[PDB]
């Protein structure tokens, strides 16, 4: 069980994570969704009721990221949980022909910020407020859980920058579940094929028609149960765990 | 949830699938133990009370493994969910200079046999007895688990032919998954890493990362759970081992 | 340089193994081609010349691949590399729902045993051969190369028995990379996605009129030659062991 | 044979890329170190004749990689080959208990700014440069070869700065191979385990088969067959020993 969780939650005003939230505060944890000002975080907060509060920051900022996993243990007492949900996605080829574009330095290193320095700069300083939990009768003092991408495995043309993002979670899990081991913090990765959020909500549903089966794109609250069983399972560690309805992405 | 499924499960006398039975009943299922006659399948599916009955079956047979398939159906309406735990080891290095000791090819051949052949035997038997059933408002028909082992990734010494078995487990779960997916099956496979069970019959726990010691079987019959209720796993392999990863 | 080198190539009559022995040959190497009786195994060995031979044996069978094994060790001295090209497929789907019809299990354990076990039954005898050879400067002993494929990763409708039996040479590599390490003997597969072989009879027909656009580039299939070439290069690098290379044009496989 | 190919190679002036450099200018092809000024490039360069050239640039520019690419051409009229060898490592855990401190976000950010943006920094520019190659009889246009490190698969404490970044490189080897699939450009990675370079010089000891470090020049001998061989792409290879790492 989640009951009594304390779970921050970044990307959480929508998608994955929003449903990440749903599902562990009807569960009984508290959700502290961490997401930009301009998303809708306030709003989701006020409706999943008192369990769950919004704490405005910018995952590349360690100020802003500080201030709100500060605000998760003044409010709650201590983390439990944390959910690395927040990134970004372009489409931009390395070289697009018909335009002799080169990808820019920026977008890449853009995407690179949000989605791997921003995923490690939530890793490397919630592990530090996890470290002064009381461990568990099991030794654990937290779960870390971060989102990888299918594309991590099978980038498309026109992924490269968020590959090397992704491919970038999955080859530190490893080496951070082993740093943390001795402080008992769990470290694992959900890679998601494609799922119906405001990402993806004809060039959706071929997308979908592609899924072996169920042939459909994933619904967000697929993720929040497997979030949920990542939680409560004490042996799964180290690992990336594709959730893709079996696809395997094409060019 | 599981309530109400029924789930055969290979192996179901001991260990890993023992502790998978325990729980999927204690949620509300009904399980068939397939394991051989010399374990203690009745026992066990006596103690778990109606809803867990053992039936004898080598799953290299497929005289026995369908007559196994046929007794489920008939006596709890249908089969939803198999999960493939029946597996042997050995410890036999390919060559051993020393005692110029070449590894047979019968002990390489009963490995694959038990381990891989017959999770597909299972598999294949058990797709059809699956399609039968009505399909879910998601069009699911059943959930197939199979238990490779991380050998199938980092076989250490000794561990060739386990290694191949484990690795074809891996190797044939996304095109099972692929052949089934038009009738609606899920097909995945669980990796465990070093475990508590008789299979092991002095310093194993001290390898694992965290937490530092042998897996508890609940803790795969737990993922086995998580996989049956998620709709959209499917065609993957799945590590539960602690981080560790095997040396030589 | 593989230049005096004696390789085994099972699977040598024909396709990958062929092209292997003809390559290894043409630098130098002396190739035992290891393949059915019912094959072009004497008439390749004749065309390459008096450094190929052709040792009849199928490789499920203990018996005919030692004979094979001691006919090259006998002949040329030593054997220094092993390549196992031996295999057959098969487009099987587990159920077919329109022909309401199962895989049979002997389908599946005849692949299993041709392409699984009989590749293990090469590697087990190989080894203590190849363990007779005095250890090189760098402690080495022999190469074993044997062929999955991209199927082990990416298998495709109708290739469990195939996946299954070269997911079982990926898993292997491994652990037999360790157990041969005392001894200097390197152990690598090789993974080819699509080549140009007579193993392409197998797919659909519509489907095979229709690879090369998979590939994302060269779009084309392999050519043989191509395999050769990795195959050498795996016998010259010494650090190359316990590893799957996928050779294969960057595809990926769909259903 | 590379005879006659035109290689710029990042971290030319030492260790796994001045011994691909080595190798293949003595194989006839002409190489452009490129690495940074402080470093023994140009004196390196010498040492191999006139048809090694040192560049120097930093690979986290843009306009030092653009003026490094210019001047490879102009010497040697266009670029058929790439291998990013640049790169640094730190040995910071995430979280390290008994001194209470946190990984910094700058040492993770200069990590991953040299090995995986510097990498991606140089493929894109040589990209658009390799696109300038009439085709071979093959439809080639170029080569790029990637170094990635078995730390994209089994990072070790202490390494989560360079497994991110290396399995960036990893994670991006596909999709870039895809990208540049219609103009003729491969794009492999190599994944070296422990070799023996001044990144290193009981780790020797691990390595089950040659029980070694490995030597650069057994990496440079990788390179020239990726070059060679027309079907290897979008493929990441291991080249290690055997060795799998522990923490
Ligand atoms: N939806 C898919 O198909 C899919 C597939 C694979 C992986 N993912 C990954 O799932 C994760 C969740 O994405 P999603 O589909 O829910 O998309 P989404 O856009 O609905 O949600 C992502 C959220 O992250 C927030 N975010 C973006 N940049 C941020 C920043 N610098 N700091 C703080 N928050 C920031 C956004 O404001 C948004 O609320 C992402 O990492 C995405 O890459 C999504
Ligand atoms: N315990 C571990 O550390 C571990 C680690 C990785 C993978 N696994 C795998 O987990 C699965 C379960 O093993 P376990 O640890 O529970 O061991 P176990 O010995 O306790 O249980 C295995 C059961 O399979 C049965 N079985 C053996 N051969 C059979 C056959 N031909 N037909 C029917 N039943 C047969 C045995 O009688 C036994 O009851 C196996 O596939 C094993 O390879 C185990
Ligand atoms: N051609 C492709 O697209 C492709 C792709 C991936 C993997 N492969 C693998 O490449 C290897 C070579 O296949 P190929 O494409 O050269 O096909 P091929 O049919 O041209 O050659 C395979 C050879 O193996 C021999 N062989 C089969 N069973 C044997 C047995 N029991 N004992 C001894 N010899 C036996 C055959 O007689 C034949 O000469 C096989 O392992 C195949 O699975 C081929
Ligand atoms: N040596 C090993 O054991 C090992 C193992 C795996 C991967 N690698 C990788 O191999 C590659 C080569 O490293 P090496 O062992 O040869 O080490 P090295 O230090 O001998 O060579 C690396 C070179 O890269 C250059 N470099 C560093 N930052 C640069 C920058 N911003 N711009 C331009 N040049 C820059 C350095 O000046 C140096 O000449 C690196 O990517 C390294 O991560 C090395």
């Amino acid at each position: 069980s989640v009951k009594g969780l304390v779970a921050v939650i970044t990307g959480g005003a929508s998608g994955l994570g929003l449903s990440t939230a749903k599902r562990l505060v009807g569960q009984g944890a508290t959700a502290v969704l961490l997401d930009v000002p301009n998303s809708e975080g306030e709003t989701e907060a006020k409706k999943l009721g008192g369990n769950c509060i919004f704490a405005p920051a910018n995952v590349t900022s360690e100020k802003e990221v500080q201030a709100a996993l500060t605000l998760a243990k003044e409010k709650f007492g201590r983390i439990d949980v944390a959910v690395n949900c927040a990134g970004i996605a372009v489409a931009i080829k390395t070289y697009h022909e018909k335009k002799n574009q080169v990808h820019t330095l920026e977008d890449f290193q853009r995407v690179i910020n949000v989605n791997l320095i921003g995923t490690f700069n939530v890793i490397r300083l919630v592990a530090g407020v996890m470290g002064q939990n009381e461990p568990d009768q099991g030794g654990q003092r937290g779960v870390i859980i971060n989102t990888a991408s299918v594309a991590a495995f099978e980038g498309q043309v026109g992924q490269a920058a968020y590959s090397a993002s992704k491919g970038g979670i999955v080859g530190m899990t490893l080496p951070i579940a082993r740093d943390l081991a001795p402080i008992g913090i769990r470290v694992v990765t959900i890679a998601p094929g494609l799922f119906a959020t405001p990402l993806l909500t004809t060039v959706r549903n071929f997308l979908a028609s592609q899924v072996p089966f169920p042939s459909r794109l994933g619904d967000p609250a697929e993720y929040a149960h497997l979030v949920q069983m990542v939680i409560e399972n004490p042996f799964l560690n180290g690992e990336v765990i594709r959730l893709d309805g079996a696809i395997r992405m094409q060019p």
